[PDB]
């Protein structure tokens, strides 16, 4: 298996929560579907990955999809001219900014 680095590294600043074990290393982490970080001492190195789409492109929790758009438009014409539209999550913005990252990592 293999997410993203950005549904791990960009993961959320304690989360007080594992999807791994400890002593684990990060393929074994990386190929359990789970995420791992660690760069966070103390906290859960090793966790879950944080998608929001079919599309590695949006990637976010419900508060990191700021709120581009507005929560009166629609599909495609969102895309269209917006930003993401994951309206996966109804009571939340689904036409938010793109991730416009990538310097994301393991």
């Amino acid at each position: 298996e293999k997410p993203a680095a950005c549904r791990c590294s960009r993961q959320d600043p304690k989360n007080r929560v594992n999807c791994g074990f400890p002593g684990i290393t990060s393929d074994q982490c990386f190929t359990s579907g789970c995420c791992f970080d660690s760069q966070v001492p103390g906290v859960p190195w090793c966790f879950k990955p944080l998608p929001a789409q079919e599309s590695e492109e949006c990637v976010m929790q419900v508060s990191a999809r700021k709120n581009c758009g507005y929560p009166g438009i629609s599909p495609e014409d969102c895309a269209a001219r917006n930003c993401c539209f994951s309206d996966t999550i109804p009571e939340v913005p689904w036409c938010f900014f793109p991730m416009s990252v990538e310097d994301c990592h393991y």
